């Protein structure tokens, strides 16, 4: 599983975090989430989303579908992700056909941090948000998230972070609607 | 994409043989799946994963046919895309294996020898833009039942009656 916390952030936060640890690159995303034609995502935790990721002249284009969140203290779920290497717009005129009515798009920049062999910091500039700090590792056993979570709540605590979210752009935009 | 099936057998596929360019042979397996909630059988619609092996390799398609076809190709992580599918609640209602060698008719027009297991031999004829130009070449060959219902609906239909 890929363990991951967010806390809200500021430019304070995000120097520290050029100070302190190696840049890798930096990426521009937006997303388009879509809504079940039969349930309620909102209701059962779930999330299918296509990505679009922009970084150094590339494009990436993901298609990803996430689980309910499993760990009270985290935002970390299953997530099952496959890349759009071509024909990205069939994607999105399949999702449409079957039924997958986009909810929202979300739209950030997000700088990638090298912090530890496997664990990774975002600095995220969400737009109608602002600024987010993410931190991510993968774990192996769903009974190891409870100690990778404190160990990344850790790392963020030291660099500035207070206020923890578990909830998604994507539920925090939907509020403000 | 102006298509037509027919009911075929060796004598049609032997002078499709004769008759035509071969193109290729390929082996399909179709996995069909049932939508969350519309009834594709309902609703005119289909949507399968399509295996397919030819010349030392297989490609993989995730397919949409609408009551009008959207096409993608699976070129990694198949395994991925049968549990997304089944994660938001398409469900396997077939799988359709077959062989099929296609023959190139002439500009535009092409025919396939289909051998279905489970359901027999078919020919299918098609084209882009026509009906009655694909089916006297049909005709021609010696076919005399077509058919407008796919391998899926025949699949199922005959396991109905059977049962």
């Amino acid at each position: 599983y890929e363990v991951e916390l967010k806390g809200y952030a500021n430019d304070e936060i995000f120097e520290k975090v050029r100070e302190t640890f190696e840049f890798m690159r930096k990426e521009i995303h937006e997303d388009i989430y879509y809504q079940h034609p039969c349930r309620d995502f909102s209701k059962t935790d779930e999330a299918l989303r296509i990505r679009i990721k922009r970084f150094n002249g590339h494009n990436e284009v993901f298609l990803t579908y996430k689980g309910p969140k499993i760990d009270e203290k985290s935002k970390t779920r299953l997530e099952i992700e496959v890349e759009i290497q071509e024909d990205v717009d069939k994607y999105f005129e399949l999702l449409d056909r079957l039924g997958f009515k986009e909810v929202l798009k979300v739209v950030k920049t997000r700088e990638k941090y090298y912090v530890e062999k496997g664990v990774t910091i975002t600095l995220d500039e969400v737009e109608g948000l602002g600024k987010f700090i993410e931190i991510e590792t993968l774990v192996k056993e769903k009974d190891e998230i409870p100690e990778a979570v404190e160990k990344l709540e850790k790392i963020l605590r030291e660099l500035g972070v207070e206020k923890f979210e578990r909830r998604s752009y994507l539920e925090l935009l939907l509020e403000k609607r």
